[PDB]
């Protein structure tokens, strides 16, 4: 739709602060900061597909809209996920140990963005079409 394509990490914000307030260790978070995956996001009838690529982590997440599946994050989270859609950005909620954390992401003129929150922390990453 207006996500279905092959985007590229082209800006980060603030995600050493988010892997941290995550949790992730250091050496993990070395190693996602200065990553540039792409994002490729696909759909078939009811299921989404999205995944992310880079050279030394991939993941691929499939779901349909409202139902809650069980992902195991890049850095190695065992979550509860739920992706809705609403006013066109697509929400995932990911559930863990009575923690939570979102992920927004939005189409917004030539961007795919991506907000993550975890607690007090905000990071924002763009993507453009590879
Ligand atoms: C392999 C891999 C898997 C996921 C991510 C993310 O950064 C995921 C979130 C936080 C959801 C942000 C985004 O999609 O850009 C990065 C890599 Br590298």
């Amino acid at each position: 739709d207006a996500f279905v394509g092959t985007w590229k990490l082209v800006s980060s914000e603030n995600f050493d602060d988010y892997m941290k307030e995550l949790g992730v260790g250091f050496a993990t978070r070395k190693m996602g900061g200065m990553a540039k995956p792409n994002c490729i996001i696909s759909v078939n009838g009811d299921v989404i597909t999205i995944k992310t690529e880079s050279t030394l982590k991939n993941t691929e997440i499939s779901f349909i809209l409202g139902q809650e599946f069980d992902e195991v994050t890049a850095d190695d989270r065992k979550v509860k996920s739920t992706i809705t859609l609403d006013g066109g950005v697509l929400v995932q909620v990911q559930k863990w140990d009575g923690k939570s954390t979102t992920i927004k992401r939005k189409r917004e003129d030539d961007k795919l963005v991506v907000e993550c929150v975890m607690k007090g922390v905000t990071c924002t990453r763009v993507y453009e079409r590879a």
